[PDB]
């Protein structure tokens, strides 16, 4: 039940680039 949520993440890349870490000032 824990992998469903996760599932988006690990599969699909867009995690780490909708990751608010992106969006600060480099």
């Amino acid at each position: 039940v824990s992998v469903d949520p996760f599932y988006e993440m690990l599969a699909a890349r867009k995690k780490r680039i909708s990751v608010k870490k992106k969006q600060e000032q480099p």
